[PDB]
């Protein structure tokens, strides 16, 4: 999203003169000329070649009609040129000029705009400069003379038996420019060619969460059919695993039309470069995966797809607590099949024909009550059974629980159980991402246990001091908890931009800016000056601000709330909404001090700004001392004793004077 | 806690003109003009909207003593009043008043606060200003002079066909007010009216903590009748549970009669909304708890009373460990009462009538001793030692520990007891809020041996040194941590307000302006000036602080110990009690410099300020320059060369003058 002059400008674009023409009102520039004009075609910056793209000073010749009225005139009104205008050139020669100019018109709908393609030959048609007339200098030199628009495309000489081919690229070549350069300041689509799906549009997300499903299908389902060799022969499951496949193919050629995220920067949607980083990244394992045992067996490898894009959707909220759930499934299934192909070539006997007493398929027959019986050797446990018993056994294991009736008894089933339970140990080791949250729950618990100890800490050490003081520390620190609870607004501001941290300094108060009737006459320079000053503090009642203890340092608002000013143990000023207090210093310069006992009443707030931090700001902002020394209504200055008299001493003092 | 004059003005009061009243001599003010007075009807602050509530400045009129002594007489005598003053106003007018004055009296005892309500109209009677006479300027416009009093209630004609009403609310509204505002300066109730419960009443916390045992027994209770099906016909059993869900009803009821928590404020206790937040929030599941087995176990929805509430009682101690525990045990009864269901329904035969041989039931019977007999199947084991093999089953489980004398044997106990084995390892996952206390006890184990391995390796990396350097920080170090075992005193005073520190550092010395006979005349202003900087060390014996090898930079005081100053390797001071060292700076404003080997003795504890943060206090304070510079009584200044002589050598030396 920007105004879209070179972010893709720098690569496609060819010689020209790129201006800006961004409304204007004085004088009229041309700025940086592009793709051939870094030192050997004009002048350098805040020159002609930043400023004043009228036909002047590029000059350097003698004043002819024939050179100053053609483009200088025909330059804003854009319709289609091809003049000679002067602008001085490396040749030292009164240039002439051949162009195409292609008009385009705003995007703010004010005729802003404009393309502004130059091309900037001068060999092509007549150069007449006679500085040394030293036989071929002019005449046959017509071909070292200038390095500029001819060191572009064509850098032979202008006829060269090529005399149309040189003339029709110069004199006009919109048909190789117009849309190969970023249009306006239109807003530009984050850089999308036609007919390629960006890696977070709606679409993509939708289809990675399908393609997940589908991933955990086969993974849950290919083994089972493996393993118990049940009869193929159906009609459900006969057509969905081939519409799973061509859903992966699907997938597989769907991945050339996505966009591939950039080194660090953005989205990078070159249609060549994706298809180049798929084929060397993933696309044998893929093209392995969805092409007899071996090959239903081969199609495990799917789960590359969710292993390389694990990082869109981990943390999707708490995902990673089904995650391992997931994994603990998967394995355990994996295991049930395993042992139970290990129970099942045990079984048969080993050629010939007479039942091992030992493995455990005789054990199960024996304790459910279905024995084995010879026709040949057919009845047993039902599959569901035997798949259920498989997965039983698997869970003791993996769970270290262990039952027992159902355990290794023969010779290769110890074997593989030793394996299975070391794997089982690092499993259940690798489980504790849960007491993660877990442990989230458990830290709550030690802080509690700490605010405890810090508490009953705090007060032995203190020696004992008077209760009163200790419930006030209780209470602030409560109160400081449950406005503030984790999250502080400190280190929030300290990760980020000066310009930021200033956007939110100033979003922050919006009370006193946005709603006392002072600051108005102030678009985003002078409160981002101040309002970054401004500390809000949440006072509590009974507390002494500025009382006859301090010093008078800084201006205070108040904008929730009320406080009450003491004059030696009576009282006139109890504040109320957008009320101030504290000296005034825009036309004083003079300093005040502790004439009060100034008390707090309500949970209030206070905007607070130290002395050295408001007198800057107002002496730079000296316009700004117009608008924010007469607005503002001074409720009652800690500068001048205030006067207001007793009606229960003078009407005594009177009496007393009376009889005396 | 205030002097409520706004925390509930803001919405019910009307238009007034509140006063302060409170204790004066000198002028007489009227500060604030409440509910109608921003800008249209009176001055700003610094004014008569300020000060002078005599009738006064508000004048620009002419001298009537029908103009003067109407209300300025009778403002400081508070009886009953319709007299009309003088008080200029919008309209230019000699304005003319009705009133009605509520009088109140003081919180403080001593005739202090009046309530101070005005009215403040002008048209109704007669307006006879004559500034332009065209018409309808002040005989039919009086409808439209003044907007003030009349802009509030009824904002017609005075007379309007209504002269009674108009008439009856601006010259007597005393029905309309009084009780309607804030009474005094008393103290107010935490917002409470009448027939509410605060939510931290010692009512309210006692009602929490029997719903939570009455909670408990339910979720105990409810599905041990429900799985084990017995029969229901008993006495203690029947009526106790009407007696709960009697209780229930009532909570639910009394749930309309407590505060409702603000959104970070303090309490909430509007009589409305407290009504409808609880109907938002948690009715229904209340509704639906406390209204067939459906019916019966639906009651479980009660758990909803535990989980919202569970902040407040987390921690009033040791009580996650607890809870841990007590979630296990409950998980675990309704494991045992599914697993009895469930071998309960796996026997019976499902239909006809031949015991399995497979479910544990059957194996339970035969390990006990007891049978299973026909008659119509009756007999086995009794219920109390059924209800406890599936309690002990479930414990074998969930603690994954796994026995195997009981253990599924069938096929539906297998597919339940996968389900209750992971959620035993997520539960088992869980439990780690214990290993939190088993934390701090296993951290206090890792902070000993870094203690050590400190200790060790700076031994080590010293390159040695001689062994009493080691055996000095050895000391300290162990010293330092006996007086300071975990919370520090600085990070503790950081996050406090800078007065409430300046609390905490005043409160925390105690022992030189409570005990030494100087800090006398101050009351808060010159020690919070001061106290913030004397900072307290912990001397130890053999020290040298203020030797020969450093500049004096500090007053000091002895508070408990002693300290010794050598001269040149001779003594004359070892301090006592109060006893100050250190060159004066109050009337000296010079500087001295190591001309003593001052040692330590005990394990003293001194009070030191810099150089710096001392004469500004003094400067500012110089009206305290009186008080702290007549009464220190200079023990031994390290400024003067003390005086001091040999009995040793005089005597020697008188006697070598005679040989010689």
């Amino acid at each position: 999203p920007q105004n879209t002059f070179l972010e893709n400008i720098v690569r496609r674009s060819s010689e020209s003169s790129f201006l800006l023409g961004n409304a204007q009102i004085v004088d009229w520039p041309v700025v940086y000329s592009n793709d051939g004009f870094c030192k050997l075609s004009g002048y350098h910056r805040a020159d002609v070649m930043q400023k004043s793209s009228t036909c002047s000073f590029m000059y350097g010749e003698l004043t002819d009609k024939k050179t100053i009225e053609k483009v200088r005139q025909t330059f804003d009104n854009y319709e289609s040129n091809c003049f000679e205008v002067l602008l001085y050139k490396k040749n030292r020669t009164p240039v002439w000029f051949y162009m195409q100019i292609a008009p385009i018109r705003n995007e703010h709908e004010k005729v802003v705009l404009f393309l502004c393609t130059f091309k900037d030959i001068t060999l092509f048609k007549q150069p007449i400069e006679d500085d040394s007339t030293k036989g071929w200098t002019k005449f046959a030199r017509l071909t070292r003379a200038l390095t500029n628009s001819r060191s572009v495309l064509q850098q032979l000489t202008p006829m060269n038996k090529t005399e149309v081919v040189h003339k029709h690229s110069r004199l006009a070549e919109v048909l190789q420019l117009g849309s190969d350069i970023l249009p306006q300041y239109k807003q530009e689509a984050p850089k999308t060619p036609p007919h390629i799906i960006l890696h977070y549009c709606a679409f993509k997300t939708t289809w990675d969460w399908v393609i997940l499903i589908l991933t955990f299908y086969t993974a849950i389902m290919v083994p089972y059919n493996v393993s118990f060799k049940t009869k193929q022969n159906n009609i459900a499951w006969l057509v969905l695993d081939s519409v799973v496949d061509v859903i992966f193919l699907v997938d597989i050629v769907l991945n050339f039309h996505t966009t591939f995220v950039g080194p660090g920067g953005e989205v990078i949607s070159d249609p060549k470069l994706i298809r180049m980083n798929y084929l060397k990244t993933w696309f044998v394992i893929d093209l392995l995966s969805c092409l007899f045992s071996s090959l239903k067996v081969v199609r495990l490898l799917r789960l590359g797809r969710v292993a390389r894009k694990l990082d869109h959707y981990l943390e999707y909220g708490a995902a990673v607590l089904v995650l391992l759930v997931c994994v603990f499934g998967l394995v355990a299934h994996w295991l049930a099949c395993i042992w139970y192909s290990i129970g099942d070539y045990e079984v048969i006997d080993e050629v010939t024909n007479t039942i091992q007493i030992d493995s455990w398929l005789y054990q199960l027959a024996l304790s459910i009550g279905t024995p084995y019986r010879y026709n040949i050797w057919e009845g047993g446990p039902s599959k569901d059974s035997l798949y259920v018993s498989s997965l039983y056994f698997t869970m003791t294991s993996l769970t270290t629980i262990g039952f027992g009736n159902i355990a290794p008894t023969t010779d290769v089933e110890k074997m593989f159980s030793v394996a299975m339970m070391m794997v089982g140990s690092l499993l259940y080791a690798t489980i504790f991402g849960n007491v993660t949250t877990i442990f989230q729950q458990m830290y709550a618990n030690t802080n509690r246990y700490h605010e405890m100890l810090n508490n009953v800490r705090d007060f032995l050490k203190l020696y004992q001091v008077p209760k009163g003081l200790s419930e006030r520390v209780m209470d602030y620190i409560v109160s400081t908890w449950s406005m503030s609870k984790g999250i502080d607004t400190e280190k929030v501001l300290s990760i980020c931009p000066k310009d930021m941290r200033a956007d939110i300094c100033v979003h922050l108060n919006r009370k006193v800016f946005n709603e006392h009737p002072a600051f108005r006459l102030a678009s985003d320079g002078c409160l981002r000056a101040l309002a970054v000053e401004f500390q809000t503090i949440h006072c509590a009642p009974g507390d002494l601000i500025y009382h006859a203890g301090e010093s008078v340092d800084a201006l205070c608002f108040v904008v929730s709330g009320s406080l009450e000013v003491i004059q030696d143990d009576e009282v006139v000023a109890i504040l109320g909404k957008g009320d101030v207090f504290g000296d005034i210093f825009w036309k004083e310069t003079t300093l005040a001090h502790a004439c009060a006992n100034v008390r707090a009443l309500t949970y209030c707030d206070l905007h607070i700004i130290k002395r050295e931090a408001l007198l800057k700001v107002l002496d730079f902002y000296t316009a700004f001392a117009n608008s924010f020394s007469r607005n503002l209504t001074l409720t009652c200055n800690l500068r001048k004793r205030i006067i207001f008299r007793k009606i229960s001493d003078v009407k005594k003092e009177e009496e007393e004077r009376l009889r005396q």
